[PDB]
């Protein structure tokens, strides 16, 4: 959960 | 996977 990949803000899933 | 809190740096799990 945060910034990178994942989920959160970034990317992969969420917030790009 | 990344930064902030879950798994990576940061907080949580793995590299602090």
């Amino acid at each position: 959960v945060g910034a990178x990949a994942x989920v959160x803000w970034x990317w992969x899933w969420x917030w790009x």
